[PDB]
């Protein structure tokens, strides 16, 4: 599924990301825009053989099992395929575990490089929430 900006803002708010670990909703919408262009089916194969999955491009080295990332972890206790659903539950619940570890939203390269230190609330402005 390819979300609209305000559509994803509403869904992420309903799924409890607004101010999760102190990160305003605009941070999460900005991260999804630059990680996946709001496409839940986005995948990216990394140099190290791990893969990034879904609207927040969550990586198989740590967070999910894809059966092809040897010696990796599955800290979200999910198949990586769960991160590609039109239903953002698995992506949101896994993102909540990720952002609760030491480095917060710095875990997302696109957030660090394209959202952090910017007017992120612009991403939810005009939206009915
Ligand atoms: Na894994």
């Amino acid at each position: 599924k390819v979300f609209g900006r305000c559509e994803l803002a509403a869904a992420m708010k309903r799924h409890g990301l607004d101010n999760y670990r102190g990160y305003s909703l605009g941070n999460w919408v900005c991260a999804a825009k630059f990680e996946s262009n709001f496409n839940t089916q986005a995948t990216n194969r990394n140099t190290d053989g791990s893969t990034d999955y879904g609207i927040l491009q969550i990586n198989s080295r740590w967070w999910c099992n894809d059966g092809r990332t040897p010696g990796s972890r599955n800290l979200c206790n999910i198949p990586c395929s769960a991160l590609l659903s039109s239903d953002i539950t698995a992506s949101v619940n896994c993102a909540k575990k990720i952002v609760s570890d030491g480095n917060g939203m710095n875990a997302w390269v696109a957030w660090r490089n394209r959202c952090k230190g910017t007017d992120v609330q612009a991403w939810i402005r005009g939206c009915r929430l």
